[PDB]
């Protein structure tokens, strides 16, 4: 049966949120995660990452209904920001961005349902 209304509206709204979100520098934390690096440039990354996703494919995700639970879709958010914590170094903004981007999805869930 198709997903109801109010669990569709809660996932447009959490990512939007975690997309949007720019820090107290006026900094979009989510723009180098809406696209991975890609295959040819950086092929380190994929030998790497054994599950690589980005906020593209979230979207893609959300847009054709394959998440059936807003724990479905933490698990992705998760493991987006588990990915860029093993490739990057601790410490580095890149690693430390995907952490604030854990607490910011988790601060809009917590408002959403
Ligand atoms: O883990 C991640 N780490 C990175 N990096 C690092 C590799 C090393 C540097 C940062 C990226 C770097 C790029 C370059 C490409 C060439 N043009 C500039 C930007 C593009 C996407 C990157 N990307 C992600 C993108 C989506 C999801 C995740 Br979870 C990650
Ligand atoms: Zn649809
Ligand atoms: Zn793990």
């Amino acid at each position: 049966s198709p997903n109801p209304p109010k669990l569709t509206k809660q996932m447009n709204a959490i990512i939007d949120t975690v997309i949007n979100y720019k820090d107290s520098s006026g900094r979009q934390l989510s723009e180098v995660f809406i696209q991975l690096p890609s295959r040819k440039e950086l092929p380190e990354y994929y030998e790497l990452i054994r599950k690589p996703v980005d906020f593209k494919k979230i979207k893609e995700r959300i847009r054709n209904h394959k998440y059936r639970s807003l724990g479905d879709l933490e698990k992705d958010v998760m493991l987006l920001c588990h990915n860029a914590q093993t490739f990057n170094l601790e410490g580095s903004q890149i690693y430390e961005d995907s952490i604030v981007l854990q607490s910011v999805f988790k601060s809009a869930r917590q408002k959403i349902a």
